[PDB]
């Protein structure tokens, strides 16, 4: 199957062993490595980080020893502002300028395709988003009409029902996109005020869940039913967990919280912990397997973190294989123990490799 992995340019800035550059990625680990994110200035796909061009090369160099490794550049991101993206896609001239600027930029920097990370189209952008995808694929087909291996077009889509209903025309965009990575995580935010695994495989205990849709299973199925071909659907598996600060002695799912979890030493962001940061957290912590959800959560002191580990990701892969999906999508390589020094076993990319093995197994 496909193993789409994201590399986030900003992961380079993390202190010490946290810092991650494309040259630190196992070229054989994934089938597709997506660089995040590229900006859009003057309606042209442009770099984001000062050293993007350098990192671009650093990444694509991984293709030398591995011809089969495809690489995509992801335009969009959360810091992009769906507003700017809305305008660019709304305006017809602006849309063309951008679409046209992509093929060159990709070929110029060694990318095998483009990933649309519009996070996220508004209720008013459903059509614009369909168009943008349709015309972007048009251009990629054109730019390769002569005989070039056509540039790939993918899109990172929300796994949340609400967003899916208001922003995506799954049926349509699924024809034009080569594959869609369904961001099946971040289902439970600190804002809810209770502990909850952010990336459950299934809904789990009926009483214990807030939404009937805040779980991987529902999203995957919802999308399928909405017209997304299973063969074009890549299921997102996070290598990071969402943390919470407990507010009482209760440590189970649905326990009271005072807010996000204490920021991780390297990711410096409340409510988030890279799997490697989690491996340190597990030291002295207690791991609980959430029955029905197939995912673990660890708690220690006033901290609670729901995450994915070797076992859970293996289960998620079975789920997706049993669903006959295109494969798994990982977010992100820099969040996995890419150093292989935090979770012991000296094994680099424990989670992602677990996923790889699971996909190749049986
Ligand atoms: C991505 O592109 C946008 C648009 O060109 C950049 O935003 C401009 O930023 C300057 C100063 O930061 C402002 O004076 C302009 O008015 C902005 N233009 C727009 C359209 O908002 C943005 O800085 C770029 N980001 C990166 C990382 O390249």
């Amino acid at each position: 199957y496909k193993l789409v992995c994201y590399y986030t340019s900003w992961s380079q800035y993390r202190e010490g062993d946290g810092s991650c550059f494309p040259d630190a990625l196992d070229r054989f680990l994934c089938t597709h490595i997506i660089y995040s994110f590229a900006n859009i200035s003057n309606d042209h796909i442009d770099t984001w980080e000062w050293n993007d061009v350098t990192l671009y090369g650093m990444l694509n160099t991984l293709k030398n020893r591995n011809p089969n490794l495809k690489t995509l550049l992801s335009v969009g991101g959360w810091n992009f502002g769906s507003q700017r993206f809305s305008k660019i896609a709304s305006n017809t001239q602006s849309r063309r300028t951008f679409i046209k600027s992509v093929p060159p930029f990709l070929r110029t920097h060694g990318f095998d395709g483009l990933d649309l990370a519009w996070l996220y189209p508004g209720r008013r952008d459903k059509q614009h988003f369909t168009t943008l995808i349709k015309e972007m694929k048009a251009e990629f087909i054109k730019e390769a009409q002569p005989g070039k291996k056509q540039l790939l077009l993918s899109a990172a889509l929300s796994a949340g029902k609400v967003t899916i209903d208001s922003s995506y025309d799954i049926a349509k965009i699924s024809q034009h996109l080569d594959f869609i990575s369904i961001m099946t995580y971040d289902f439970h935010g600190a804002w809810r005020g209770t502990t909850g695994h952010h990336s459950p495989l299934f809904r789990g205990q009926e009483d214990a869940s807030p939404d009937r849709f805040s779980n991987t299973d529902y999203a995957v199925g919802y999308m399928l039913r909405l017209g997304a071909p299973a063969s074009k659907l890549v299921m997102g598996i996070p290598t990071f967990g969402r943390s919470f600060t407990l507010a009482s002695s209760e440590t189970g799912v649905g326990a009271p919280i005072s807010g996000p979890g204490i920021p991780g030493r390297f990711t410096k962001e409340a409510g988030t912990l890279a799997y490697y940061e989690i491996c340190d957290f597990l030291r002295g912590a207690t791991v609980h397997r959430i029955l029905g959800q197939q995912v673990p959560y660890a708690t220690k002191g006033n901290q609670w973190v729901g995450y994915d580990d070797q076992e859970s990701v293996k289960s998620k892969v079975q789920y997706l294989k049993d669903r006959q999906l295109a494969g798994a999508m990982v977010w992100a390589l820099d969040l996995d123990d890419f150093q292989g020094s935090f979770c012991g076993q000296d094994l680099r990319f424990p989670l992602t490799n677990a996923i790889k093995d699971a996909l190749a197994a049986t």
